[PDB]
């Protein structure tokens, strides 16, 4: 009887201490996506609570924070495979970063002067636009939809340096009204309502 | 019986537009945890994926991104409760930036030139201090522990201009151990294994 | 003991001998929709299996069957509600009545003289353009979508004198790659993957 | 992760566009079967959704309706079985032509005007004995019962030439007092409550 | 302790229902067949210790039956009885004539064979009596199993060793749906033909 | 997949006419035991609900309506085992025919002409000795016990020449105590709750 | 949401630390029984698992080891009833104290000098009789059956000045053949297997 | 079927009379555990009641009666395994045998007098610190944890005399927090809160 205890308790160090014994996460995954509530990224993507390093932001765009975090999965927790997975009716679509600095303007707050990485004072703006820019919102990025921020996240991960390129990159679209993947600029929605030439079954 | 499909119509119709109608998440929830696959940070909290916006991260740490993100939900999403959760065995306890900063020199990269922000080209650091501080690793910041770095990211976040003041903001730590979630602090375990002087049942 | 099986057995009496008793279905529903197996009808309305006669057809359009069912069912079995389904991808917006009636034509059949009701010799057409038109596939009809085709469906059930004033009728289209209704031409897929101004949470 | 996923939105679009595709249902199946609520053909054919095509009438009678769906559903999606599935206590074998007629002759109804088929003005009866046959009462059609009927259906589609003469077609009774099938004439009921020699097991 | 102790009074009670006079669940009392087919509890909607449940070939009213059903009632507390015979009866499918001459074949002689050993009274004295005591539906007159059911509650009905208090009644158990009937009550035929129905109003 | 439902129509025919076409019962099985409630028989054997014949009478005691129903099932219906279960607290082994027969005698039942069995005239019994003795209470045939009564019921079955005698005989006694068989004269309460002299496990 | 987990973490903590903050177990139990493996007594007392303390040793024996846990849990635990289970078929009642005394004798143990209690040396004996009687068999005991021994160990317990007089103290004899309890000395099997006068129902 | 029944009856006769018959525990295990209710002791050692003998005490701790009933299951019940489980939040840790001998000599009671063991006259104390001593509280034992508790009454154990020398023995620790055993002195909840360097995954 303590034989089976001794292997169950060997497999829970080896749980716990992942990061210090050098295990991977189940399928060596790693996750850009958004903080939306109605993105179950999990499900969409067929996989288990184990299996994948899942960062989430508002709009699942890739920041420094972003790059950061995908830098260190791939290069020293084992991660080889990595995930884009931008949403449908985004946040990040239905405003602008003129009318958000606006409202915080209107609130007593100065772009200049506000420190937006307390643990990091080296990073700095100086600049109102580049305040605007820093929220990264689609229409300011020159985006128009979630499927071309998509492939963007995908190339902006794949061109940088800190990634090493053994790793494959792909982007997907989450579909909130739906809650089910596309794969950017593939609608098949506008195609199943209209007519189309069909073949005879062989 | 076509009343009861017109709500349910009118109901999925404002679920797939929640963020240009003005629909928060069910919880006014967000959430900053870290990108640990061990990390089921819905389940520990009692919640939905639909309640919260989840912000992840590598360590759970607030980093310009955390603070993007959580300045949009609390201003615009509605937001009104905020819970940070760092975990134990955290990647950012096992490392330093010292060691992952002489890692990619080792791979010819150049920290002074290298866009950490791709998207934001006024992000810059011109030294390597801040290259190894911009990792955010537990040590280069003084911190022992994720108690610690919860009540830190809680008081960041609770002084942060960005972020209203009547926000509720509180603080835990995932243990991986035991799925669970603790106080910072507050560890059950030592306690129960030491003498302790009991009290008499009355 | 009697007294419950009794009670049982004369529920089983009335259940098998609904049609006897002027008894009807739960809900005094009538639906028409389409044959295609993708097309899961009774769970997409919301209802149970005792709840509805459901009519089924090639395409879910209004024909003389169709008119002769909902005809029986709302005079004198006491249905009061109709509920027309069309679908998307649907095969009679796929071909002509062109292309059917000239593969007919092709392998032997005669349209003036095939039996298009062979319990009704009365139904003839003297005509390969009425033999075209019967098929009532879409583009023949003037249709150019599965919403158009429901509301027209409606219509044409709203105005018949065999379907008593007082029964109302409702027009849906069922999406076989969502296996959910929508109202006819409410499509919200173009607009949740592009810019759309939002408004803040009150 | 990633192939996998894009083996699934593969299959995913192949289902949304069976009908453009070429692809039949799961079976190769149509079934002429009752409109009644009572009747739960899947259940009692032992079937899953997306197996048959599914045309349901008042009666599950063979009409122009049914031989139009039957002749695309063979011709063109491939379909390779046909099954006929009349029922009991149907409500086509509890009133006559004739009743119906006199009722909707007493609302200002006139035969030989009402039109039967909007989209096809082709199809006239001019005559109330066509209009009363056109309802397809079992009486007006000889038929005794819905064993009968289901062999006569069978008999109408194995003799036409819309269908093709390769598909197999055969004939059940839904018993709606036992949520059941059963071959026409081959009622089990009458024979266990009478006497029949029986014999001796060995 | 004291959830304990009312738990083994319960115990006790139960393993002596017939010392300390009580009655099964229901006061209730099948006669029905041996029949594998048969699932009597499941059609009755009863559970196991509500009914004293009698069963024998086909179902029907025999001595034995009277017997256990005059203890039950008068002794053990029984108010109601239900008699259930089934369909596919192995009684309504073979005649005592042929039973007979097949035990005769094998050198059985009718008079001589002992009924009911424990009982010596019991004597026939007659082939024609070997015969009717095998009961087959045939020699009785019956042709259905609905008609045995109420020949057997309209014997058990006027019969002086069950009183007169109790509630009788039958049903015919159907094998082929593994649920009960009214005798004479067949629904099966009224659905596969044409009836005069009735407009919702 | 009409094949299927055939196959499933033929399967149900064969078990609805078992007794016509010469089918025996699942395990060939005949049970001799007690109409008291107590007795939950099937569970107590091991068995299923069509494994065997279940003959239950006032006392699981060899009548002459045993022998009729055993007769026929192993000679006719092919039973080739027989069980015999007795049980404990039976009510025939707690009152005596004498106290039985004065009971009817207060209620004005004459011994001598009451019916005993309706439809066979010829059983008569003509003394109230014999009235007495028919209804078999243990105290009456001189049987101590359930176990006694188990193994005399075996006996009688088994000398029987209307039982076949390749038949196979085997008595149990059911305990309603424990909801549970044993054989005959096995009775280990006592040794369970005494000194009995052990050995050591090897 | 931080209110349920502040409250759950409430609950754990008292969990954790009943001893400390002296909360009892939740039926204010203690029961004294045996080792046996088939002695399952949560379920035969009625119980959940943290209703009782559960004191295990060989035979249900009142040993000083039982006194001293009996002792703590009553007068600083809260501990209020007492439940004794002895049970049938103990090893106790197998085998005598002279037997086994002259086993280990055999293998080289010394009584007089055998560690009885290695963490409290003031336990010696110093006689081989002393050693016979301290293995507490049945026999040497002068205990005939489980049911002597259960009253037994509650008189002890009842007279004894460790234990509070206000404590209420019950036994019991759990059957291992039926695993469930009785009642000491009273035995439903003799008299369910012989001739008793019963009642008729009223 | 008989065959089967006779089989049962066979088997449930073995597990009534295994003490006489030889038959050990299902695994050959005898545990050494502590009276607390919330130490759920066979489902954390992955067992069912029939697999072990199941000593239970105040502490876990090894008594004079954990020695008799340990050399009786090992020598004469086939018992071959030994697992020791002391457990966290333990009473014994809770207070100290001189606040408990106070207790009671306030109370009236005279530690020299009190029999310790009734049916036992040999064991006598003589001295108050034996008394003090008796309880085996850890720190009148000189026991810091549950752990230290463990792996001493494994030593006891593994060189008493009575116990053989093959039997195998090993202590664990369970933790009533986490309802989970571990190896004494290898906590994994210091470890995951603090830095240490781990290793790149490869
Ligand atoms: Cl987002
Ligand atoms: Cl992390
Ligand atoms: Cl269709
Ligand atoms: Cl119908
Ligand atoms: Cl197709
Ligand atoms: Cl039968
Ligand atoms: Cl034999
Ligand atoms: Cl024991
Ligand atoms: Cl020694
Ligand atoms: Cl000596
Ligand atoms: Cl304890």
């Amino acid at each position: 009887v303590s034989e089976y205890i001794d292997s169950e308790l060997k497999r829970l160090e080896d749980y716990a201490l992942r990061r210090v014994k050098g295990i991977p996460n189940n399928r060596r995954l790693w996750v850009l996506t958004c903080m939306d509530e109605r993105v179950h990224i999990e499900q969409s993507l067929g996989i288990q609570p184990d299996d994948a390093h899942i960062y989430r932001n508002a709009g699942g765009i890739v920041t420094d924070d972003a790059i950061r975090s995908a830098s260190l999965t791939t290069n020293f927790f084992g991660t080889k495979e990595i995930i884009v997975v931008t949403h449908t009716d985004c946040g990040m679509l239905r405003f602008t970063g003129e009318e958000v600095a606006k409202y915080f303007i209107s609130k007593g707050i100065k772009p200049t002067e506000v420190q937006l990485d307390p643990l990091l004072p080296a990073f700095r703006i100086s600049s109102e636009e580049d305040f605007i820019k820093w929220f990264k919102f689609y229409e300011d990025l020159g985006v128009k939809s979630p499927d071309e921020m998509a492939l963007k996240g995908v190339e902006i991960l794949r061109n940088h340096p800190l990634i090493p390129k053994d790793v494959r990159i792909t982007g997907y679209v989450y579909e909130v009204e739906t809650h089910r993947l596309r794969k950017p600029n593939q609608i098949i929605y506008n195609e199943t309502s209209k007519f189309e030439h069909g073949t005879i079954v062989k």
